[PDB]
């Protein structure tokens, strides 16, 4: 259980505002192990991956060309229900919706400019791994505090 | 909807326990835009005003005492939502009840005490942005990460 | 009610990983005055003591060797609502139930190394607080704030 | 001595780039007292006054279009030898020459974006005092910890 | 030469000013690992003990007074080079001369109100070590970082 | 001059300590723009590669085996003088001799561990950001603050 994993990618409007290092230190104190990460600018080819399921969506062509307007961090992070504790620390998808003390709630305001993504589901979070790292880029190492933050 | 404003006071007992700078990094990681800013003590007379709806509350004396007791900074913030979303950041008004990441769950104890005032609609932010401030006191310019913050 | 006190202790897995200032700061910052504090291991006898109720469950054990396996901050808190508030402030038990913004949200993963403990009522804090400390060890002074922090 | 003033200036760059609050936050730690506040857009012709000394430098037209290009935050900070340990504080004129620790060293880049100002000397700190406020902006009050920061 | 180990006393205004957290901090995240720690409101008579050295000085009842005046955390920290490397933590003895960055720099400005106490020297650490702390009171214990801050 | 780029390196010691996030906070709050960024244990033939000058020092096999021990964290920044401003903000490499406020000042202890790497001089970044990214891990975009942070 505690070798669950998910995906997280810092958006163009989070790398803009200066939020990538506020992020990290999130996921780091709370005791999650940092196993990949890379900086790109996504294709939109990649994002039209990425967002399949939302193909036929009004706003999916503004979406993929958001999502390609700049760089964006993309993460993976390890731990006990990383999955269901990653999306409760980044806050509601809906900044309005997001509570202070979280990512979103802290750091951002609207929908179409919500800073942060993070899977919603260990199935969504192992395709979206698959999708955006190769896997000879997820590191493989032991926390030196492993034993303090598990039982 | 972006143009909304709200009155946001930082109470003198914000500004005797040194919390003024944290309070105002709040808002500026969020997104919102400081429209106009002053420090003051604020005479009886215009916190009678102020508070003219609770004239009849037995606590209104001691309020206005206290809140006479010593400097004040007003400010006017901007943005989507920036009353209600003001709010929820502040936390819930007796800080007993306020969450911890809000702004009167993390720093302050008792209601009589509570740093803070947030307009509580946009009513009443005109109304509080009219009563503190002159017109030529709200200065208009564009956040340079505007376009990131807002679709 | 204003000199109402609590105990926390800061557990040998927040000391490990180095959120002892951390901790202090939430407490300090909230306007709750430090009565007592010391560092030490725990004796197993006097840890029995403290979780005398749970001296039949099956994880009493290891719940023992795991609070002796490294020192621990003990600390006496007091305002007004302080042992409510105090635990409001860690979050829940459970760090898979705490929200952002608390301690144990903020700072830790799982129930068997959730960093910090906190007293449940006034009467198990006052028998905290003789079990652990000695009345000499409590300091009377009077924070200069306190007339911003109370009415 | 401890009644020494000097005058702070957050320029628009400052402003523009969310500083405002971890400015002002850097001289409450310290212990100085916050006397002044306003936040506007100075006017060209207010600004070479500020700057009439330097009104034959080639970098004046330059230098007073940025200052006016987005609003600035004004400040008056009180306490012992103030004007000097201000201007330690936002470390040299030029952040290249700016050590980490200061705010310039820790916040900026270049001398023609250099977010803040700070008095140069007492007599400079009065007449720009009385360039910016008018006497009614000062606030007389005393901190709470006077007595902790000053013997 | 690791095992080296300094006294730090955090004076009455630092814990006045609640720096307590923020002091520890500073300390924790260095690398440098707690050995004691205790809270107390120093006698006359130990404070004569500890500034025996000064007991001339025209400052030394002034200085007595206010170190009994409230509570101090007296502490000692152990690591390498931790004497000297502690003192320029703390900064300069007269706050006008410690540099940003350093905690007195950052957090006073008097020299008879300088927050904080370190060690002149390895001789003058076990001196005040066994002045303030039984030797039951220092905790052994490894920190669980330790081959990550040593080679 | 404003293009200029240097390499710098988050170690396994700055990983492992749960650095990464306020490392690059302090390189993104200056004003500086990440160019390319990727997580990996580097081989130990990259390593010896990377440090084939000191091929003959007698701390070379240890080194590299550190350096081998955990993964880092790689990094291209960009801005005016980021070389030598870039190692201005690490601190000197013995952190014996790093001031507080810098990266090894405030966060390590000894030349065998401290926790990050950057580039001595343009020649050697350029050399080392080679061998350490391919051309098109070098992301190009324009800071939205540009104009506040460059003349
Ligand atoms: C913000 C989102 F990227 C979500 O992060 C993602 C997943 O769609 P959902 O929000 O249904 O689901 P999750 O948050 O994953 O639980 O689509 C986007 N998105 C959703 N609604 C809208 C919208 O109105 N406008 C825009 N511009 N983007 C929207
Ligand atoms: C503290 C307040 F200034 C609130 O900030 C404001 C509006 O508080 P309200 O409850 O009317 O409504 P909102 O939540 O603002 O919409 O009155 C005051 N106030 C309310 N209760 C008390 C009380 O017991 N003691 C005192 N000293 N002041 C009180
Ligand atoms: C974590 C706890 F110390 C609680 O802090 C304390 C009192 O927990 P209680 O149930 O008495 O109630 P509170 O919510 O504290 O008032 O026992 C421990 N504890 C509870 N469940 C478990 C468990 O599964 N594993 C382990 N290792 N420890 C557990
Ligand atoms: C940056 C400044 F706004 C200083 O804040 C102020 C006082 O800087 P001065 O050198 O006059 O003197 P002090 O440091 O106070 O002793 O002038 C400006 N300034 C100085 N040099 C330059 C320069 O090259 N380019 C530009 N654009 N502006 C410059
Ligand atoms: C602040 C100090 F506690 C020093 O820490 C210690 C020895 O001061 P020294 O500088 O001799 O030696 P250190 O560098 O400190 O180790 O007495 C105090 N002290 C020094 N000067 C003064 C002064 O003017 N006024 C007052 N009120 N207290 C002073
Ligand atoms: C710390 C370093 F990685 C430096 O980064 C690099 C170049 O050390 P240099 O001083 O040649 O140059 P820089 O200051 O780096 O640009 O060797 C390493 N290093 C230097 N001395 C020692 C030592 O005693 N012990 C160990 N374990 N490693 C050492």
């Amino acid at each position: 259980a505690n070798l669950e994993r998910t995906f997280i990618a810092i958006k163009p409007d989070g790398v803009q505002r200066g939020l990538v290092g506020e992020i990290i230190k999130r996921f780091e104190q709370k005791g999650f192990r940092l196993v990949a990460m890379k900086f790109l600018r996504a294709s939109e080819e990649h994002l039209k991956q990425h967002y399949i399921d939302l193909k036929d969506r009004p706003f999916f062509p503004g979406l993929v060309k958001y999502m390609n307007s700049g760089p964006v961090v993309a993460m993976v992070w390890e731990g006990l229900n990383v999955v269901k504790t990653g999306r409760v620390m980044l806050g509601e998808t809906n900044p309005a919706d997001s509570k202070p003390g979280t990512i979103r709630g802290d750091f951002c305001i609207q929908v179409g400019r919500n800073i942060i993504h993070g899977s919603d589901s260990v199935k969504s979070a192992e395709k979206e791994i698959s999708l955006w790292f190769k896997p000879e880029e997820l590191v493989d190492y032991k926390s030196c505090a492993h034993d303090w933050v598990y039982e």
